[PDB]
């Protein structure tokens, strides 16, 4: 939060001659490391005689099942760990009324293209650097099918300029909720407590399984991680949120 | 399904580009295109509002 | 199929302490060579004539 | 070592384990010959309570 200022007359005894109080203050926003995991268990002689190398299979299957996990709760809040107190970037926009929904058929203020463009006012007006679009696969098919009121297709060309443009390739990004996200990427952190770990496991018990008396073999993955919002003030006022969102109609 | 008519975003053109977007959103890269005769001449003849 | 990860809490005694297993898993997806044919009979006369 | 093998926890026991194994096939080729169908390619020869 900001102080505030004030004009003042030059007075011995009117209230308006009194040079005001005011306060500036400060929060704390935090990284809590959260553990996500898998074991996967097999047989010895199944590893043994497959064609592949099926232990490197799991293991890359494994380090997607955990890079999946965590864009589902940072992206979205869906399986998001407790302990992590900053919203995920969804949530932060829609309870900041940065959400905007889109007017379906040709072209118009608030097509898809306008919707990108009120997420980035949102954000360029409270104070922030919009500067990173967050989008599911099938985004570039809808901005270049978007039609004008003739039926021309008038975005073909466009490339977004001063975003760095991500899409979401390991389905952590859900059918009929959002769009694409704007963020000014410097307002977020992602803690790497431990990245993507693997141990081969042969004696161990995992669930109800014996491993060696049992001739199975397991990998254990794990990674360790952390997210964090900087939603606090920006020289424009107080509770600022840095992320705007494009959603569709219905929602 | 193709809406008949003047070019919109369900043309013939805005139907290719659904399935294309099908396709590439789940998981592959769409790169071929299966078409009569005749698909040339009505890519080629479909108009806008202004003909 | 994919296998799935899951969010861990530490603990030596509750259920929410322990890793969960799954599995990946593979399926055959098969050619049959299958055989499409025909015959065409003329007469013998018809032939030398064309 | 450190394995549960029957219900004998290995490493809190003090105990070790040596685990063997191999796996092996067989395959006799009781086929036809020269002298016709269903022929086995082994005599055997048998004490006299027989």
């Amino acid at each position: 939060t900001l102080p505030g200022a004030s004009w003042v007359s030059e007075s011995a005894t009117e209230p308006e001659g009194v040079k005001p109080t005011s306060e500036a203050t400060w929060a704390d926003r935090t990284l809590v490391a959260e553990e996500v995991a898998v074991i996967i268990p097999v047989h010895e002689n199944v590893v043994d005689d497959a064609s592949t190398s099926l232990l490197e299979e799991i293991a890359a299957l494994g380090g997607q099942a955990i890079g999946k996990k965590l864009d589902q709760a940072v992206i979205f809040g869906t399986d998001k760990p407790s302990s992590w107190v900053s919203p995920a970037l969804l949530p932060a926009a829609v309870a900041a009324n940065q959400d905007y929904t889109i007017v379906p058929g040709d072209a118009n203020e608030d097509d898809l293209i306008g919707c990108i463009n009120r997420a980035s006012k949102a954000v360029a007006a409270a104070g922030y650097m919009p500067d990173t679009l967050l989008a599911s696969l099938g985004f570039r098919f809808d901005v270049a099918n978007l039609r004008d009121a003739n039926g021309n297709p008038i975005f073909r060309d466009e490339s977004f300029n001063g975003f760095g443009t991500y899409f979401n390739a390991n389905g952590a990004w859900p059918v009929g909720v959002a769009e694409a996200l704007v963020v000014d990427s410097s307002r977020v952190r992602i803690g790497v407590r431990q990245d993507i770990t693997v141990k081969f496991l042969d004696q161990a018990t995992v669930g109800s399984i014996n491993l060696a008396e049992r001739d199975m073999i397991a990998l254990r993955l794990k990674a360790r991680f952390a997210y964090v919002l900087g939603n606090g003030a920006t020289a424009v006022g107080d509770n600022k949120t840095p992320v705007g969102a494009v959603v569709p109609d219905g929602s």
